[PDB]
DNA sequence: TTAATTGCAAATCATTTGCAATTGC
DNA sequence: GCAATTGCAAATGATTTGCAATTAA
């Protein structure tokens, strides 16, 4: 009944609430990237007592502590992840809700070749692929 | 006649006195301006424009693929007049301004990526963010 | 000639915030 | 007890849209 998010609180000190309770374990059961309105509706399909503000507002201090990475993939509405523990970039299926995750470490020392010729340390970065499913 | 508004021509669609001001200041820059900003520089060259025809015609100019649309992490849409060839973009983390590149090597090892998961790539988004050694 | 566009404001959209009430530790 | 949190509801900030008047073609 202690979900993985909410110790994470625990040990952080934070108060854990009905509401937190609930947001921590959809999101901790949850292998995709939801955006605020989804975690919403899975939130009270557990219970109802959950407001649509202290969503968002969870969403954020959960993002603040570093439980959850944020990504902005373009469509307008912020989604939501567990923060892993390897980094990874995104393959969106443009043909259904099917996110692939996926590494390439050519492309990572490639991105950090690009920034020395320029003369720059690179910092961080976003890659996002868009696909449809073959068709040979 | 600008190239944008060349393109406008070309397209069938009707030039106006507002239009020709937008596709003029869109086809002179060299950067990444934003709505707002392309709002004040319209409004300089010709005061009689609104905001919301500049909101209108870089939505237009975006569906007929005259502009290409940025969110650059700022909350906000950036644009540009659609480059000769394909480019990523690297940002000074520092001074937010940015750098144009384009490299083969990454853009074949993306499409093998896709491949490699059963998907054919129709478009990507590369940004990276860096300080000046 | 006549349908597309403009200017204005009000309306969306996702997200935040003030405040009175509510609740965990 | 009390400080932290919740829930409306009513501000957002960025982008759009309805309608009447205007204008390119
Ligand atoms: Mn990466
Ligand atoms: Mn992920
Ligand atoms: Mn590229
Ligand atoms: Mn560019």
């Amino acid at each position: 009944m202690v979900s993985r998010i909410e110790q994470r609180l625990i040990d952080k000190g934070l108060k854990v609430t009905d509401q937190r309770r609930v947001i921590a374990q959809v999101l901790s059961d949850s292998a995709d990237h939801p955006d605020v309105e989804e975690v919403y509706r899975r939130a009270t399909a557990k219970d109802p007592r959950i407001s649509i503000a202290t969503v968002y507002r969870t969403v954020r201090l959960f993002e603040e502590e570093s439980i959850l990475e944020r990504h902005d993939f373009g469509d307008g509405r912020a989604r939501y992840e567990e923060a892993p523990s390897e980094h990874h970039d995104h393959l969106i299926d443009v043909n259904s809700a099917r996110v692939i995750e996926f590494t390439s470490p050519e492309i990572e020392a490639l991105q950090r070749e690009i920034a020395r010729k320029h003369g720059f340390r690179l910092v961080g970065h976003r890659l996002e692929l868009y696909g449809v499913p073959l068709t040979s």
